[PDB]
């Protein structure tokens, strides 16, 4: 649980202003517009894609998938990655 916020601050230093925006159009159909003017940070999207039951806690596959149609590589890896050293921590 605590691993899951952990990533979510670590994605969100790694994320602009310009590509919140983007991230916000990459779910333009799951976070409602006018939650997405409520968006003023990368923390604030990442919080709405938990309140709308869009992207598990267990399961970030979504944000992966998100990451990728956003063609940022580097915060799917940050996702992979950090991922995969929480599976193998047991």
């Amino acid at each position: 649980m605590a691993e899951y916020g952990t990533l979510l601050q670590d994605l969100t230093n790694n994320i602009t202003l310009e590509d919140l925006e983007q991230l916000k159009s990459a779910c333009k159909e799951d976070i409602p517009s006018e939650k997405s003017e409520e968006i003023t940070t990368g923390s604030a999207w990442f919080s709405f894609l938990e309140s709308h039951n869009k992207l598990d806690k267990d399961n970030l596959s979504y944000i992966e998938h998100i990451f990728e149609i956003s063609r940022r590589p580097d915060l799917l890896t940050m996702v992979v990655d950090y991922r995969t050293r929480v599976l193998k921590i047991s």
